[PDB]
């Protein structure tokens, strides 16, 4: 806590979900569960549902608090401890490769103050197009989701309008267990027949052959639709371009 | 349960010029016995395998951007993972470790889930090397695996690292033509009527019709594939079945 982590504190990255709690937990006991990691931020507590949210001063200190609580004991209960879903998260695509993590926060902080802004990367370090604002309030993140869906956004020269969607945020961390997979009827009939290579002339192999058959056609019927409207976007740009004699001196 | 895998594998970059085996190891000691250790003296770098996912986690939190002798050290989880879809709403996280474990070890198995648990259909198998995935990636390719008794071949792709956490710094961009073209310009609302303007919203309606095309082709692949059972049971015959 002696120097500050960066530019922004006790973010919603910061925020740890706890699952698990006890029927008679306090706030109390719930800081003094987080005292090690610093002054608690913001701490929520539901009571009723046995679960609660803290922020804590910095992301490491978050990650911190995660590893050393996550699947220890409380009153006979292993408290389940998590990064919180961020809340007032957006998605951003159709951004320009030189569009780098500060532009896009500068961009975005004109709808409210603002957390995070960051370019997904591919392995070369190069921009995928596509990006990822963290706001501090809901409301924030909502007024830059209607207003650039309502407007064209432009971040650089070439007019590219960012599109702004809900962040798609999926689980890759616990996943499907085996214990609430077993819970199925039909899962006994499923695990009957272990995993296998299916061998040539089984109705199985023949089905399957089919099936990756028709998943190809799609794989190329797809990238078609992608070929098929970069060129009706190509034919845009040019018409545009000519219809507002871009390259050239005009009065009107 | 399993210790020192590739998944407590942690990178350290900024290391001094003088760095040394014995000074790498004493920054980790708070951290356990150290596994496996290599500098790569000629970039600055080294790698360290910790005896767990959360003590490499922990070491990364508390050393990353911290002082050595001048510079910010920068410490991250050392970066051989296949995409897979298909997967019968039945595939675990465990069965589909269970099954791709044939081709090599398994760093992690995860089935893809909603907010409500469900699978989304997708998971991702991570094995400890290069070679391993590519075997598990050739043999599902150019056979059928399947993982349950209803016939659902898993489909399996090369899954592309892709990083949300350093992203593109500022100062990592070249400086280059294009980005000195694009930069020219700062971020705005087009008005209407402009150029930028009229373009971009018609560049969004093909945009939003590309997406209805793309919904189209899956919806009428779904049914293709979804109505193939029928005309498969109907149509299958063995080798056997019409011999002259
Ligand atoms: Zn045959």
């Amino acid at each position: 806590l002696l120097r500050r982590p960066g530019e922004k504190t006790y973010t919603q990255r910061c925020r740890l979900f706890v699952g698990n709690l006890p029927a008679d937990i306090t706030e109390d006991e719930f800081k003094r569960l987080f005292a090690k990691y610093g002054e608690p931020g913001e701490v929520f507590i539901n009571k009723g549902k046995g679960f609660g949210f803290i922020k804590l001063e910095s992301r490491a200190l978050a990650e911190i608090a995660k590893a050393e609580l996550d699947d220890t004991p409380m009153r006979g209960r292993q408290l389940r401890v998590r990064f919180a879903t961020h809340a007032a998260a957006l998605s951003v695509r159709n951004l320009s490769p030189y569009v780098s993590n500060e532009l896009l926060e500068e961009a975005f902080s004109q709808f409210g103050p603002i957390e995070r802004a960051v370019v997904i990367v591919d392995d070369r370090g190069r921009s995928t197009g596509k990006g990822i604002v963290e706001f501090a309030s809901k409301p924030a993140a909502r007024k830059a989701f209607e207003r650039c869906s309502e407007g064209v956004f432009l971040l650089t020269t070439t007019p590219r309008p960012v599109i702004v969607e809900p962040l798609e945020q999926l689980d890759d961390e616990d996943g499907l267990p085996e214990k609430l997979a077993q819970k199925n009827p039909m899962y006994q009939k499923e695990r009957e027949t272990p995993p296998r290579f299916a061998q040539h002339g089984t109705f199985e192999y023949e089905y399957s052959q089919r099936w990756k058959s028709l998943d190809e056609m799609e794989k190329q019927q797809r990238e078609q639709v992608e070929k098929n409207m970069k060129d009706a976007k190509d034919k845009l740009e040019s018409e545009m371009e000519d219809a507002y004699h871009e390259h050239q001196a005009n009065l009107l």
